[PDB]
């Protein structure tokens, strides 16, 4: 139905908000990033959308941290050009929430818990993953 705001510009959503191009109007954005290593990209031959991918899965959630530097960049392309961008995955409850606590942290100077409790305070249904918590640790350390 919607994508919820996490900071201004920047939403949190799911492969249902990927592709819906009325709701990405209403909301301003432009900018997607899908971190699945499959979903489509439904407007890509559409000049006006920018599109980022990450092949982010559970089956391999130790090489997540070494995707975080390329989706933080993106997203602060959207936002440096005040545009809104969507950070999605299938059904939005953990590769997306995990990529966004960590813009987070970096861009707030945040913790991984008080950028978590951001997020929570947005969205009711988010699925707990400890390999996923334990990359963000591993961020939050290179952070400092």
């Amino acid at each position: 139905s919607f994508p919820v705001q996490i900071l201004p510009n920047l939403y949190l959503g799911s492969a249902r908000d990927s592709a819906n191009l009325e709701s990405l109007a209403k909301l301003g954005i432009r900018y997607i990033l899908n971190v699945t290593p499959n979903l489509p990209n439904f407007f890509e031959k559409n000049g006006d959308f920018h599109y980022k991918q990450i092949p982010i899965s559970d089956h391999w959630s130790q090489n997540l941290s070494r995707f975080f530097p390329e989706a933080i960049e993106f997203i602060d392309e959207a936002l440096s050009q005040n545009c809104g961008v969507l950070v999605h995955s299938l059904a939005g409850v953990s590769r997306s929430v995990t990529v966004t606590v960590a813009y987070l942290m970096q861009k707030l100077h945040l913790s991984l818990n008080d950028a978590y409790d951001l997020v929570k305070r947005k969205k009711s249904n988010i699925s707990p993953n400890f390999n996923f918590m334990g990359q963000l640790l591993d961020f939050e350390r290179s952070l400092r």
